[PDB]
């Protein structure tokens, strides 16, 4: 079998994509955050607390014939931006782009945290991550990907991000008419639950590429790049009167820059992420001051090759028994 689905920006940075997720029977359509750095599928739903809901769309399990109470379970998750969520477990059919899983574990919110609550436009996340990260207790539980591996045609998902626009989650398949040239397989570990490589260096904008390497992971859940402190001083040095802000929180500059690309390598290849997918913009409202795409790392514990990066090329993840990565130009 294979799934496919579209995925769109939330907003016009391109802070997160959502991708319509079918749960239950007859089909209760939620758009969820597919995040390739957490292993929790929940949504919001009607258990929510109500005063922290605020124009999602909810599931309500009673309502579904196929909805199944998984006993005395629980979960509860804390995100790396601080955000939390958490309640109780059902089982329901979930299908992705015409792919269906029977069984799959919905983690229903009882609570959630103010971030979620503000944005009206996420109804819930779709981990996918391994499961040794999943967070119900007292019997963890698989991920949507995990649980259609033996069924796909191939035990792969990709994700094509787009700059601006929609793009593309397959499952089970690769799409060799999305991309240029050829895929570049790389390590992974799996140790601390995320798609974890190591990239062999940088360029800045047309700088002669630098052959080191970094560690970090492939997280669709994350909007920014967030690298070593080191790489990222060299990238903003090329930029006027570009500076580090701790009042704002991170690397701004002047809205009027020309922003200088951002290559990451991947094996012997290479991944150019034009200077406009680094752009953030005004850090409020009206202000001159715009706030930049690629971050330092440290403090995060983890270098994250976030959807900055991952927009700037088709991903493979291929969920085989030694799982890689795989990264093309488009």
């Amino acid at each position: 079998s294979t799934g496919s689905a579209t995925t769109t920006p939330i907003d016009s940075l391109d802070d997160a994509y959502i991708t319509p997720v079918q749960i239950g029977t007859p089909a209760q359509t939620l758009n969820l955050d597919f995040d390739t750095g957490s292993s929790d599928l929940w949504v919001f739903s009607s258990e929510t607390t109500a005063s922290e809901v605020d124009g999602q769309t909810i599931y309500t399990p009673s309502k579904s014939t196929t909805a199944k109470l998984l006993s005395g379970a629980t979960w509860s998750i804390s995100y790396g931006d601080g955000s939390s969520s958490s309640g109780d477990v059902y089982t329901d059919t979930v299908s992705v782009g015409g792919l269906t899983v029977t069984g799959q574990a919905v983690e229903s919110a009882k609570k959630v945290s103010s971030s979620f609550t503000e944005d009206s436009t996420i109804d819930g996340l779709l981990g996918l991550a391994f499961s040794t990260l999943n967070t119900v207790s007292p019997t963890q539980q698989k991920t949507f990907f995990d649980n259609a591996k033996a069924s796909l045609d191939s035990p792969v998902f990709t994700a094509d991000l787009g700059y601006h626009a929609p793009g593309t989650y397959n499952f089970g398949f690769i799409d060799t008419t999305a991309y240029t040239g050829s895929i570049t397989y790389t390590a992974v570990s799996t140790k601390q639950g995320f798609w974890e490589w190591t990239s062999t260096g940088y360029a800045v904008g047309s700088g002669t590429f630098k052959s080191t390497s970094i560690d970090g992971i492939a997280d669709t859940g994350t909007t920014l790049l967030y690298l070593p402190a080191t790489v990222v001083s060299a990238y903003w040095a090329q930029v006027s009167g570009a500076k580090s802000s701790s009042s704002v929180g991170g690397y701004v500059f002047p809205c009027s820059a020309t922003l200088p690309s951002f290559t990451f390598g991947v094996g012997s290849a290479r991944i150019v992420i034009p200077g406009d997918y680094i752009d953030f913009g005004p850090i409020s409202t009206g202000s001159s001051s715009c706030f930049g795409g690629i971050q330092s790392s440290a403090g995060i514990g983890i270098n994250i090759f976030g959807d900055v990066a991952l927009k700037a090329a088709f991903v493979v993840f291929n969920g085989a028994t030694t799982p890689t990565l795989g990264f093309a130009s488009k």
